[PDB]
DNA sequence: TTTTTTTTTTT
């Protein structure tokens, strides 16, 4: 009843934010700037602002939401009269809306108002094109007549034609003209109840959502997303008969929330310690006791080193990590940690999860025949961490295709008539049991992993644990029943702060190799390749691609601590645990 | 509105090109001389000429294109009046759009303007026929009459029939024409995006462009395009129902462009230096330090010979190469260099080594359920350079399938009721690892390789890289630190214009053999028999396919240098480097 | 199911509160009135044979005395060795065999600790001579657990222990079935000749 | 995809 368009329009411009700032207006000036047609409000600030506001919101959104956003419109152009003539209609989405139901317990009382729901994404359909607003023309010799159908409402989901032709009162044959014809961008997405809140013995629920307009694109399928909006019946052919008076729901989304500046403040004071290093070092599962060699590993293989894209070149980057470990030695408590730490990490065997192993596949298709491609672990890892437990035992179709992917970062295909090439920069991060069991110290590695010797000079450090049966028993059978009862240990750093370092740093620092830095690896290199010379059965093999190592490692450890270039003390560093590593293996360096 | 027709006509004659030569005058004379039917129009000259006209050609390309053709269509007319019940319609292409879109941005906005875009095409159908004006007979006894259905106005893209009869104002049924219908070229292909702009962790996405008119056959998959046109929603089954508003789309295709006299020159400036060939070797891999005569081979196979057709027999031109090697030593990084130089390539590591995945595979046709041919590595390869990586760790089972594709470059199959034999003319490079993952020096060479000799009488040229460490590891580490470090060789022909020098010297260049030259040779070839014979524990057969190897290898140096004959210089060379092989494999001389 | 016959089944309609009130697997009492299913009347042509489906009112899955009688048995100092006594009486012997099959029946309690889960089911495995009687003490077992599923290492398969995926062919539609292991979900999975699968 | 029996190619 009460116009609340004044309301609106004063509260956006009169809202005190933290400190007073009216945040809404730097960003309704963003959004002119950049042209974004969506502005996303908050419902706890329109209820603290007004509350009787907040309620019609939440209560009539079919209504009053064309309402506020032409109110906005006029506001804007208002403002600057340059948005016109590119935006026609601008989007206001609300976000955190109590009224939260689970997936399981949606029934048909929920239909027809604004609800949210939480879950994961696990398809999503290539952006396509929806009338909704068409142009006909009726061809019967006498009109040669065009017109917009469906007449002062918008086209329903059901494409529907005209019967008499409304300019000349006549049935007959109506042709569409593309060209004078409204559309809509459209996007489809199936989004998967989680796993935790499954009940026992049933299997997980779907939702079919629609995504319209700028929200197309909003998330990568696979993402753990918070989705607000309306349930309606879908359907899919109202023309068939066949009673099924029974009818599918889905959801039209309104806004999606996936999953700042005083961040990088923190993170670059977090930076200032000298001892950053040592406390990135002790923040790495801090679960775990001792391991302190493996922690080292594993926060470099984290961060990384920075590839080099040249004119006919392309240098890995990436750091590869091997854990052979006895079983009952818990190698599995890190690796779980590593891929919450991780800002982009995927979890699999080494027989994979799909037909595509690892690298990829190519199947054909079940309704027509046709081949297409199915993307593997490695692939699907691009850009970050891929933790692949149980490596012991992948397919023997991989066991070839694993050499280029970890080297030259490329999966090639050149079956079936499809000539394709994608890539795969991933770090990988592996673990397997030995192939007796028990390690032996005294026989080499390759025949302790079953593993070829080839893959194992394309891993950067190999590390064996071992579950010694000395005096820490007492003490790691306390530790065991410690962790049953519960226990943290102190002065570390949070994941949650700890992840948002590490992207940092991988996105902002690129370190450069000094002349120090180069000479003592150049040292380090000729050393090593006269020791492994000496010796005729040597357990590892010394290639080119140990140098590669020692540069990547140095340059992690620069990464670390957000250094600019890579200094001796760095250089230092990577020199020792390659030494560690050298002495895991057996070898008198 | 004012004309520019008379602008139109006026630029094509009064435009300067670089050296006013007036390019578009020559190319109506080659139009006129050739009846191309079909003009090519750069956007660069246009708002040179006058920029009012180019904005006006992109805003409203559709009621300007026809007027500009049909006003060049009678300037053709005047030059040359038999050009006339040739080609009754002409049209005119325009090529460097300012407007290029990536193919994940296209949105609602984007459909019905003149757009570019670059990417990769993946498949074609075979060339069809689409009517745009139909020839209908009404099927009444009354009427008899005939008619062209669609009046002052082509055919649209849905199929639509009479209802009522022009010619007498009554229903019935209508029996369409064939001999009176007027047809037009069709085809379908699909474009997708290069690897380099697809997202991480997302697979390429892919677009349907139509063909039509003389655009037809003008590219092949797997060319790198950059397409020019109109974007369009497809109506594939409009007679469809069930609702589904929701359109894909696709693109009506106007100009197209695949991968100049300028270059001609400029090659032909290259070929002038007394040490091109040098700097065509020392341009290989220039990131690779060392192995300078497993480069010179890898130049040659580049090249290739010259391959003779008789009215009976067929021998084989190209060149194969096999590397042996102990891992990290730069095997895969150089033959991926080949594939980026090659103007066409194919690689195969892992996936698709089986026989079928290398030659052919006999699939079910789900449409029908019959059987057909897929294409393998080789075939796919035909014309190319077929890259094999791993060859050492295929079956031998599958090895042997390759036999015949290697020298007779022909691919049979008889199978499950399909005889049919394929063209494999293709270079195929091998590389791969010893017998025990390293060279053993103590192993003869037979079993160090550990290959058959009958497939390896088939590769003009093999090398054996051993990995052994001493004084040159210094060297190694700092040529590969340097390259970290961003230094890098001048004096080096870059990779386009090396890539433009081989596609010219492979079409353009047929050396033959002099008198000279075969003296050379023969006397070379008769010596390695008798040294052949004198040792029986060889791992090397000596056969004629090694002579014909003397006779392609030289071949290839002197197409190396754009010459027209195998001079004695050239024979020598090919000697030189046959001796290099032979050594390499414990084959003194 | 009489002597030589397979198995009947019969289609049944929950609406409003009913539906979600029971998992596949269960045994249920089920309440309502008959009906003939009417799926295609389009189809004309022959076919006036109609199949029946039921109106659920009511249903039933599988209470205070029983408690009381419970307490009562836990009275008992020795209600473990009765316990013990009780599992497979038909069988003489095996008292150590018996009593780990008592303690799986029960189980563990479940932990959920800061980063990984530790589980409270038991796991036995039997080695034994032919004519042992061990798939006598397992068909046993399987019957007095309250949620038991009895399979074979020959008689199974991948999707059948784990999920199937069936395709709608009404509308070309994908959606999984359950398999054994998700079927006995927080129960007991009893799987005889393990070392044949 | 799935279980089944069959001939077939190819995992
Ligand atoms: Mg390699
Ligand atoms: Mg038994
Ligand atoms: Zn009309
Ligand atoms: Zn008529």
């Amino acid at each position: 009843q009460i116009d609340y368009r004044d309301v609106f329009i004063e509260f956006l411009t009169t809202f005190k934010g933290n400190n007073n700032q009216n945040k809404y207006i730097e960003r309704i000036n963003e959004l002119v700037a950049y042209r974004k047609k969506s502005l996303i409000i908050e419902f706890s600030d329109v209820l603290s602002f007004n509350e009787n506001l907040a309620y019609e919101i939440i209560n009539n959104t079919k209504i009053i939401l064309p309402i506020l956003e032409g109110a906005l419109y006029d506001h804007i152009l208002q403002l600057d009269p340059t948005y016109q003539r590119d935006i026609e209609k601008v989007h206001v989405r609300i976000v955190g809306i109590p009224r939260v139901i689970e997936l399981r317990k949606i029934r048909s009382t929920d239909i027809g108002k604004l609800i949210t729901i939480d879950g994961i994404l696990v398809k999503v359909t290539p952006v396509k094109e929806r009338i909704y607003k068409a142009t006909y023309k009726h061809i019967h010799p006498d009109c040669m007549q065009e017109f917009e159908w469906p007449e002062d409402e918008e086209m329903p989901e059901v494409l529907e034609m005209p019967t008499i032709c409304p300019k000349c009162g006549k049935p007959g044959q109506f042709r569409l003209i593309p060209e004078k014809t409204k559309l809509i961008d459209w996007q489809k997405a199936v989004i998967q109840e989680r796993p935790e809140e499954v009940p026992s013995g049933q299997l997980p629920r779907q939702l079919e959502i629609i995504l319209e307009d700028d929200l197309v694109d909003s998330a990568r399928p696979g993402d753990r997303v918070k989705v607000t909006g309306i349930l309606d019946i879908k359907q899919d052919s109202p023309v068939k008969r066949g009673s099924r008076a029974v009818f599918d729901i889905y959801m039209k989304v309104s806004s999606i929330e996936v999953s700042s500046e005083e961040d990088e403040k923190k993170i670059k004071d977090l930076a200032k310690d000298p001892w950053i290093r040592d406390r990135i070092i002790s923040s790495i599962a801090p679960s775990i006791y001792g391991h302190w060699e493996l922690k080292e590993a594993l926060a470099l293989a984290l961060f990384g080193g920075v590839p080099k894209v040249l004119e006919d070149t392309r240098i890995r980057g990436d750091i590869h990590i091997l854990i052979i470990g006895d079983p009952g030695t818990a190698k599995s408590q890190m690796l779980q940690f590593i891929s919450r730490v991780a800002p982009r990490a995927v979890y699999t065997t080494g027989k994979g999860s799909t037909a595509a192993g690892l690298t990829a596949a190519v199947v054909r298709e079940k309704g027509t025949g046709e081949y297409y491609l199915e993307a593997g672990a490695l692939v699907l890892a691009d850009g970050g961490i891929a933790v692949i437990d149980e490596i012991d035992k992948m397919r023997d179709e991989d066991r070839v295709a694993i050499h280029e992917a970890m080297e030259q970062q490329t999966v090639s295909i050149a079956k079936a008539g499809i000539v394709a090439k994608l890539n795969a920069r991933a770090a990988v991060i592996a673990a397997g049991n030995p192939k007796f069991g028990r390690y032996i110290s005294e026989r080499p590695v390759s025949d302790n992993i079953n593993l070829p010797p080839t893959i194992l000079s394309r891993f950067d450090l190999i590390f064996i644990l071992k579950d010694q049966p000395g005096e820490q028993d007492r003490e790691l059978a306390n530790y065991i029943l410690d962790v049953h009862s519960g226990k943290s240990t102190k002065n570390i750093i949070d994941i949650d702060t700890l992840r948002k370092y590490i992207a940092y740093a991988r996105k902002y620092v690129t370190p450069k190799i000094t002349s120090e830095a180069k000479n003592l690896i150049t040292d380090f290199f000729v050393e090593m390749r006269k020791k492994s010379s000496e010796t005729p059965d040597s357990p590892i093999l010394i290639t080119p691609r140990q140098l590669e190592a020692l540069i990547r490692i140095s340059e992690a450890y620069a990464k670390m601590a957000l250094k600019a270039e890579v200094t001796r003390e760095d250089a230092e560093r990577a020199i020792n645990i390659m030494r560690l590593f050298l002495e895991s293996v057996g070898v008198d360096m």
